[PDB]
């Protein structure tokens, strides 16, 4: 891991803030824009291990759809992790603020990028456990990159994860909820939810259903309905990600292949799944 001298880093604007540090937009020494995450003095041994552990994991990866680590400051205080800066922020908020502004082909291209990053992680034997649009970042080329790495810190730090242990119920596969079995196949389930988030421009999965109601619905066989304006092939793929039996789900290699083929023959995306209206408007 590259050790960066603190003189090389200029923090400029807060883009995120927790109890034990903040995330900043800044510049790294022409200077390049970076994101900078800090850990304030007084941190515990566990906080230090978790904090630097995220950088340790990220430093092992080199892929277009995985957030790139620039370096760390560990000799001086506060400690910092420095990464590339993703100008458009988190994917969930991005889509909610840009409702209806993209083509279907653009949305599917986002999903292909996410799937390629996840294929790489799975092949590298890294189980994400918290794949969700809120943990994808977007740059000024519309490239989506997987973020949020670590061991216990990932689910501990995510407010959407509630007390299995602490898990983000609406994104989590049944076996991970029931018996704590997190694998690349549970990440595939989560990817199906991400597909639904993207195609709905950031709708909250299951809407207002409670966590217990979501689990009951899934166990009874119910699944999220098709988004409006959703290609049939895309809805079919997300439904395959949500198979109860883990072994029946596609692997990320299969997902990447299908999405690639759909993008290469974009007319395939013009066939839409039927949308079930929740409102009836009748006029004579
Ligand atoms: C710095 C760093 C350290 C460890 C791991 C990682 Cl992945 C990173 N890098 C980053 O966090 C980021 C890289 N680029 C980023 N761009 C960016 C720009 C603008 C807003 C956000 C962002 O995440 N905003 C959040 C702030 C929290 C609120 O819920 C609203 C949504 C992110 S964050």
């Amino acid at each position: 891991t590259t050790e960066i001298h603190p003189s090389c880093v200029t923090r400029q604007k807060v883009i995120g803030a927790g109890e034990f540090g903040e995330v900043y937009k800044g510049m790294l020494k022409k200077e390049v824009p970076v994101a900078i995450k800090t850990l304030k003095a007084g941190y515990t041994e566990k906080q230090r291990v978790d904090f630097l552990g995220e950088a340790g994991i990220m430093g092992q990866f080199s892929h277009h759809n995985i957030i790139r680590l620039e370096g760390v400051i560990s000799k001086y205080k506060p400690m910092m992790i420095i990464t590339e800066y993703m100008e458009n922020g988190a994917l969930d908020k991005f889509l909610r603020e840009k409702d209806g502004e993209f083509s279907v082909l653009q949305l599917v291209g986002m999903l292909r990028g996410i799937a390629a990053g996840m294929k790489y992680l799975a092949n590298m034997n890294y189980v994400h456990r918290d794949l969700a649009a809120r943990n994808i970042l977007v740059n000024s080329n519309l490239v989506c990159k997987v973020s949020d790495f670590g061991l216990s810190r990932v689910l501990e730090d995510d407010p959407e994860a509630t007390y299995g242990g602490k898990i983000p119920i609406r994104w989590t596969a049944p076996e991970a909820i029931s018996y704590r079995k997190f694998t690349s196949a549970s990440d595939v389930w989560s990817f199906g939810i991400v597909m639904w988030e993207v195609m709905t421009y950031g709708e909250r999965p299951y809407w207002e259903l409670s966590n217990h109601e979501v689990m009951k619905a899934i166990n009874d066989g119910f699944r999220l309905p098709t988004p409006m304006d959703c290609p049939s092939a895309i809805y079919q793929l997300m439904m395959q990600c949500w198979q109860q039996e883990r072994a029946r789900r596609p692997k990320f290699a299969d997902i990447v292949s299908i999405l690639d083929k759909l993008i290469r023959a974009p007319d395939s995306l013009k066939t839409l799944a039927d949308f079930d209206p929740r409102v009836s408007i009748r006029l004579p």
